């Protein structure tokens, strides 16, 4: 039967695939690094190779070239998390990030603005340590928020919105400021989306999300966290 | 203001990003190949570089290394369509495909089975030319189907289902065969999903999708295209 060599350092991704392959009549062998991959290919061969692009020691890039050097027969499919391809282009090209295209222009602008303010660090924007305002605490470097207890998923946009409001506690931020920061650039329907997001935060942060007293609207101006 | 160098061979991706950047107070310069990128960086510099990974001539991989060699300051973000990263890993590593992880195991199995039958070619599975059955015509190599006129989106699963039924016109295919081929491996709820997909095809292929006469159910066995 067709032989699949799975080269993968996450046992919990590899084992279920290996299970399914086997129940479907394929042979599957799982190995966890480049040396073990090359030894097993030489021992037994493989018809299909599924290759983790980021491995400890010998890079997946080098494993791939070495397998291909041995035979033109095997199908070799390289696999990577967003975070692994980001690491690989850093090590291999000196790139700061990899992004799959078509991508939202505005979202890319929001990421550019973030880089320029050293986004994701407590020590950015002349601050230090965890942000606090009323019962809300935000650990920016760890990406966690509590409202006494740890507050559930904040989707990314809600987190960014709250961070920007907490960093400017007691001061009004305008719709334009808030939109540029969280969504990147102004766009059709942005004011409504901002308000939906403010209301979602309110339901997670406020004693009564109906008459809010912490995340308030400043009519004609924008929003403020007191 | 912050300068963004956009290195991109698709004017219709680059120009709208450049527009938005400019309206948000950034400088943006768009160039369309590696030589032009390196000349412009040397002329004017850039704070941010957005770099198409696949370019004509000098590869985006080589541009990236050459820009980084010049300065450690610029943020360099490499961008690629699914199809461009697939091409790059072929040229650079000898890999047949790149896949972003976590990925459906079953879907990966369906792609393995497809490779093994030389999927997507008219000449595969002892056939030749376009498939025809009743009013339905399928050009497998071009990925187009007509029912007299060109039949709308067939989502991929519907296309695969129909192809497999057309290749075996007049013969019953079982639920197990159909599931293994289109979805890759058996799974919880597969029989129902198969039927939903058969009904969706019926609404696109059949005179009356209520009493079907072309794509028929064979009770106890599976489905058949007459
Ligand atoms: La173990
Ligand atoms: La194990
Ligand atoms: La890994
Ligand atoms: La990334
Ligand atoms: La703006
Ligand atoms: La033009
Ligand atoms: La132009
Ligand atoms: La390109
Ligand atoms: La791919
Ligand atoms: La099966």
């Amino acid at each position: 039967a067709t032989s699949v060599l799975i080269v993968e350092d996450e046992e919990s991704l590899a084992d279920p695939l290996a299970f399914l392959l086997r129940k479907e009549g394929f042979e599957a062998t799982v190995v966890t690094d480049g040396p073990a991959a090359l030894a097993e290919f030489d021992r037994a061969g493989a018809d299909i190779v599924l290759l983790d692009l980021m491995l400890p020691g010998m890079s997946g890039t080098d494993v791939c070239k070495q397998l291909r050097a041995r035979s033109s027969v095997p199908v070799i499919m390289v696999t990577a998390r967003d975070s692994e391809i980001d690491k690989v282009v850093g090590l291999e090209l000196g790139a700061d990030d990899y992004v799959t295209k078509p991508y939202s222009a505005r979202e890319l602008i929001a990421r550019i603005r973030a880089v320029l303010r050293r986004g994701g660090d407590d020590d950015s924007e002349m601050s230090d340590g965890v942000l606090e305002s009323g019962p809300v605490r935000m650990d920016v470097e760890r990406h966690v928020v509590s409202v006494n207890g740890d507050t559930i998923t904040l989707p990314l946009k809600e987190f960014d919105l709250l961070e920007y409001l907490m960093r400017n506690s007691g001061r009004v931020l305008t719709r334009g400021q808030l939109i540029d920061r969280v969504w990147g650039a102004d766009y059709v329907g942005d004011t409504k989306t901002l308000d939906v997001h403010v209301k979602r935060l309110r339901s997670k942060i406020e004693a009564d999300p109906a008459n809010p007293v912490h995340l308030v609207t400043v009519r004609g101006l924008g929003y403020k966290l007191e």
